């Protein structure tokens, strides 16, 4: 019964098999928005994302959109075609958001833009027909000083997660594969 | 009705937020101790500072201490003023006591100036007539091995988390800004 | 009543001394599984092996292998003379796993390996006639992407620590020396 739920974890945390778990929990028929880009040569994402497809439920739809998010989720209609949404994921949205800047060593422009995008999807979400679960990823809990762009990453991927866990109704934490209750109405 | 909070968290968790309520409970009149120094130049804090001090309460006091911390608080009497004390925070306390240190890749004369620090906190927030809350910082859950002066920051602050929350009342772990209760009487 | 206990957190956590408090409440003889090599020359763990020795219960057993664990403990015959067994850990027996391999940049046969080690002891404990506490590391909440075998071992363990989570009895995770409980039958 939960509207709008947010799923966050660290790397290997398990919380894109228990998002989905939520997601079919809405229904046989799934909007899957997936914002990573497929790029060609090294360090390409491909082979999960491959992974990915095959392994997904034949019923699901796939939307590929990497930026302005809600945007094009809410021209797409598909809201209006499904029973729930899953949106993979807001690191990959936050680093698109970087990357897309002039300067990524500049923090107002990136943080600016990332804000802009999280609320237009809680916008979108607030008025969707159809509940949504989102992914995202804790990376504010080790040491990472080093270098200008990689701070201001864990600085906006903190913030973009604080708004989503104000407006989600449940969220939570995932520890190795299984998950603590942050908030649940 | 808390004596000693130990509030803790990542990079953008909410921590100071969360901390800063907790503390507008003591009361009007908060003692605000500021442990980091503003430097000139590159790399300097004084624009996140400045932006802190224009938002702070104009019935808060702040202090600004960024090493012997116990001692600073007890002399200057503002114990007896106050209805409550924040403490921001304790991860810049320890970045002080390490580069304070001859040779910040000798993990022992740290470690034990660290260790006193935190001792001496304990024993003034034991006789003091107001709670406190503090701040500090987790980051002990990524990996950090590359250089011996970031793993003995990590062991330390570590072990300084440990020692607070050990003794404190009241522990709160911050996850995207929602509080998760690690400790409560 | 556990009969098989997963404690996770981060560096300085706390996380040995509760394992090692849920160990003596086993019984007198507790079986110490240590993954972990003493290198010689620079980096070495040797004094904090020295002392984590010395401090040892005298009825406790100590069992050194760093690799094969579940056969080398298994063909130990310890399990039978024995209250129960803690396993130092989890981080270093993927640490060890990785650097046998012949290329540490490649994904695969590391994660195969490590999945292997993991799942003979998934099939050990099973069968054991007494109750195990394991020691890991939680290291996905930060940002380490920068070289292949960082992010391989942060794959691995994570998915290492998915694993015994999902057999575990008990799960906690360590934060600032106290355990949230993750799992409890």
């Amino acid at each position: 019964g939960s509207h709008m739920t947010l799923v966050l974890g660290g790397i290997r945390s398990g919380k894109s098999q228990y998002a989905e778990q939520i997601a079919a929990g809405f229904g046989k028929k799934i909007l899957y928005v997936a914002t990573a880009e497929v790029w060609p040569g090294a360090g390409s994402m491909e082979y999960r994302v491959r992974k990915h497809q095959e392994r997904r439920p034949k019923s699901w739809l796939t939307l590929e959109c990497p930026r302005h998010v809600a945007s094009a989720v809410g021209e797409s209609g598909l809201l209006d075609q499904v029973d729930g949404v899953i949106l993979e994921c807001v690191t990959l949205l936050s680093s698109n958001t970087l990357y897309a800047q002039k300067d990524p060593t500049d923090y107002e422009p990136f943080q600016e833009a990332l804000i802009e995008e999280i609320e237009a999807l809680k916008k979108l979400i607030r008025q969707s027909p159809v509940p949504w679960v989102l992914v995202s990823s804790e990376t504010g809990m080790g040491i990472s000083q080093s270098d200008a762009e990689t701070r201001h990453y864990c600085d906006g991927l903190g913030i973009a997660n604080q708004l989503l866990a104000k407006s989600a109704d449940e969220v939570y934490f995932m520890v190795a594969g299984l998950p603590l209750t942050v908030k649940k109405g």
